[PDB]
């Protein structure tokens, strides 16, 4: 009985100029999950297995397979089109930003077999506005709707377990009955993103 609705984007055209933007959100999103994951115990593999913890992801945002690469570009342009569709406005303001960021060193067990090292953008400098932080928690609640919808019209429901042969996951579930533990991780993903635009010197205001 779950009817996740989210912010309705069928009318909104990302303008040509975001195309940047959304591409530089959606590597740096990635970086941040690999990183989560490699702090969960999380290695490398050719094949996903969760009894050993590999996972195909784990690489570049590039060598990313293409379903899996073209899910976090729609996720991404979701993102800016529903900003987009919320009233806020994405103009450049500093274009000097670009310029003294800085990618986060990670120490160097965090390499994998693959040689791949998760470094996403140190932005612990960028300090949101209140009113941003709103923002957030727009983002994050509506990114789960985004993500239940589609899970939902690919044959997912709810499970105890999750289970990727009978398309079941426990985190099929409306916002508020959802744990906090990830309500949290997913908040902090779409503040790291809200931060994405500020570092990299765009404008995030209605
Ligand atoms: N919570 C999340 N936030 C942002 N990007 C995510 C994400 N979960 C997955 N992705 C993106 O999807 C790609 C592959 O998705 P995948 O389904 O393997 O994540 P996952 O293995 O963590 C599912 P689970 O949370 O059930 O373990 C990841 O490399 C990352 O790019
Ligand atoms: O589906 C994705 C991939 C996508 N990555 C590209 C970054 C674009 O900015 C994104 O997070 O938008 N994440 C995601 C979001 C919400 C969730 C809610 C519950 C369970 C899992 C969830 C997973």
């Amino acid at each position: 009985s779950f009817i996740p609705c989210p912010v309705d984007t069928s009318q909104v055209i990302l303008p040509p100029h975001l195309e940047k933007i959304r591409d530089r959100l959606a590597e740096n999103i990635h970086e941040l999950w690999g990183m989560n994951k490699i702090e969960l115990g999380w290695t490398f593999g050719k094949i996903r297995d969760d009894n050993k913890r590999q996972h195909p992801c784990l690489v570049e945002f590039s060598k990313l397979p293409e379903t899996e690469k073209n899910y976090n570009l729609q996720m991404s342009t979701e993102t800016l089109k529903t900003l987009l569709a919320l009233g806020c406005h994405i103009a450049h303001v500093n274009p000097a930003a670009e310029e003294d960021l800085k990618k986060v060193k990670l120490p160097k067990n965090y390499m994998m077999s693959n040689g791949y090292k998760p470094a996403p953008l140190d932005l612990s400098d960028v300090k949101l506005l209140p009113p941003q932080e709103i923002l957030v928690d727009k983002l994050a609640e509506n990114a789960h709707n985004v993500w239940a919808k589609d899970r939902i019209k690919q044959g997912w429901t709810y499970g105890i377990q999750q289970d990727l042969k009978n398309k079941r996951n426990p985190r099929l579930v409306p916002y508020a009955l959802l744990d906090e533990r990830t309500k949290k991780s997913n908040r902090d993903s779409l503040r790291e993103a809200v931060r994405t635009f500020v570092g990299y010197g765009y404008n995030i205001e209605p």
